[PDB]
Formats: C-alpha cells, structure tokens, sequence
C-alpha cells in the first residue's frame, strides 16, 4: 500500500540485484519465527511498519540481526514531506530515541554480510 518501497530500495545504496520484501511483521503469533528465518538471510530485506512501532522493532532488529547492520529508514512525513535516515541499526535506535516518528515507514535493510 505504502509502494514507496521501490523508491526506498534504490536510495538505500544496499543491493538490490534482489532482494526479499516482508511487509509489516506481524505484532504476536509467528514473529519470531520470521525473525529466525529472516536471521540467516543474505538478501536485502524490506518492511513496512507503523510509525510507534518502529523503535521497538529497530531495537529488535539489533537483537537479531546485529548492532552494526546497515539499514534505512523511509518516511512520509506528508505528501509534501518524506525523509531518509541511513547507518547501521544501533545510530538508527539513537537516532529515533530522539524523535517521534510520525508517517508512513518503509525499513531497508542489508541481508548477512559474508
């Protein structure tokens, strides 16, 4: 819905010869399953989520994917607004400690590295 994600994928500066597109989690039953599995994945990956889930869910991300996972975050602040915030996961979860997010969000995130 939020199709932003193209746009989103290109600017992310991540490998995009493919990828894997997750859309939102889920919020309880088969979370962490995903996370698991979403764990050993060499692909770029990319999900959709709500803006005051979204520090829950970066910090969430460090658990499993690691402190020094590159990633970018994708938000329509308005239609006439939207903004781009990139580096690894933990300056993300500095960086949206400090600012409530508002909008509509796409993450891009770098699959395993190796």
């Amino acid at each position: 819905n939020a199709t932003a994600f193209v746009p989103a994928l290109v600017a992310s500066g991540l490998p995009n010869e493919k990828f894997c597109f997750e859309g939102f989690l889920p919020q309880k039953k088969g979370r962490q399953t995903r996370l698991k599995a979403l764990a050993e994945e060499h692909r770029t990956m990319v999900f959709y989520e709500s803006p005051h889930r979204l520090l829950k869910t970066l910090t969430q991300f460090a658990e499993y994917f690691g402190t020094e996972r590159q990633a970018t975050v994708s938000r329509e602040i308005s239609k006439l607004h939207e903004e781009t915030v990139r580096g690894s996961l933990a300056e993300l979860i500095e960086h949206f400690t400090a600012t409530e997010p508002r909008g509509e969000i796409v993450i891009v995130l770098a699959g395993i590295d190796d």
